């Protein structure tokens, strides 16, 4: 599933923190440390599960094989030669290669990896887009071609496919009101969005749990959603290019369309700042998101 670009690593780090940070007194202290690649407190289940989360999402720990996988490191270095020195990347990969088979529980995985993390902190940090200076440089080089920090993922895709100043821009008026278009350009755009919020995997597969995650975040039950998605999947088209559009269309035209639009609107807001829930997990309120999304509507469709 690697190599990973800066946005992909940002998604992984922030999602893992969102799912693993304690609530209450220790949250802010923990966050401050984890952000700096200080995986402490080492004795905390939250730190241990955070560590496991990152390792699993990157592929550095394979819970099926119950083994660490150093090939992720070499793939990352191959994609980003500027982010490592060969000898040091090799030393890091070697340390991972020589880790023993490890059980798939947070404590076991964290304990096995922690010595490697400490012995190869800078090497791993640089390679996996944790170096602020190096990452800033990559974002600047990439510019409009990658989702930027503090930019809505929806905005990123919209600008890519319906650029400002172009004769295409006007289509955003309908698009942002959940009008399902039929053309190649819209299918490409919808692919960009659906993959960007992880409803569709890099591997072009539906991720029902990600859709469910967003429903739960707007306080909706997911039984109907699962039934809808099950029906949608039995109608999945052969053309891989069309898959994201297929599920978007199916959801928008379905018996859960209102809940879907509510969940998708909130996701848009949260996609604008990946650390949305990190300092404190924010309670959801429908009217506040209503306001924000309407403001974005008037920005993209003036
Ligand atoms: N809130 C934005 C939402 O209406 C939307 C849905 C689908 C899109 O392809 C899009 O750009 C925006
Ligand atoms: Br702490
Ligand atoms: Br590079
Ligand atoms: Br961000
Ligand atoms: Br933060």
């Amino acid at each position: 599933m690697g190599p990973f670009d800066p946005e992909e690593m940002l998604f992984i780090f922030t999602r893992c923190m969102e799912d693993n940070l304690e609530d209450g007194a220790n949250r802010l202290p923990m966050l401050a440390k984890w952000k700096e690649w200080i995986n402490e407190p080492v004795d905390s289940p939250a730190t241990q599960c955070f560590g496991k989360c990152v390792l699993v999402r990157t592929g550095l720990y394979d819970p099926v094989a119950q083994k660490f996988d150093a090939s992720v490191i070499q793939e990352q270095f191959k994609a980003y030669p500027s982010l490592g020195e060969k000898s040091k990347v090799e030393a890091y990969a070697n340390a991972v290669k020589q880790l023993p088979s490890t059980n798939n529980d947070c404590a076991a995985v964290f304990k096995a990896y922690d010595p490697v993390h400490k012995a190869h902190k800078d090497t791993s940090k640089n390679l996996f887009h944790g170096n602020k200076e190096l990452t800033k440089g990559l974002y600047e080089k990439l510019g409009k071609d990658i989702r930027q920090k503090k930019q809505s993922y929806f905005e990123f895709c919209e600008n890519k496919y319906y650029p400002a100043g172009s004769d295409k821009r006007q289509q955003l008026c309908q698009i942002r009101q959940y009008t399902v278009l039929d053309d190649a350009l819209f299918k490409e755009h919808t692919d960009c969005v659906m993959k960007g919020i992880r409803y569709i995997t890099k591997d072009n597969q539906l991720d029902v749990e990600e859709v469910k995650r967003d429903f739960k975040l707007v306080n909706k039950d997911t039984k109907a959603l699962e039934e809808v998605l099950n029906d949608c999947k039995s109608k999945e088209p052969s053309n891989a290019k069309e898959k994201s559009w297929h599920y978007y269309k199916c959801l928008v035209e379905s018996s859960v369309k209102d809940d879907f639009k509510e969940a998708f609107d909130y996701r848009e807001v949260r996609s604008q700042i990946y650390a949305f829930n990190l300092p404190k997990n924010q309670a959801y309120s429908k009217p506040a998101v209503q306001s924000q999304v309407m403001e974005i509507d008037g920005k993209q469709c003036p």
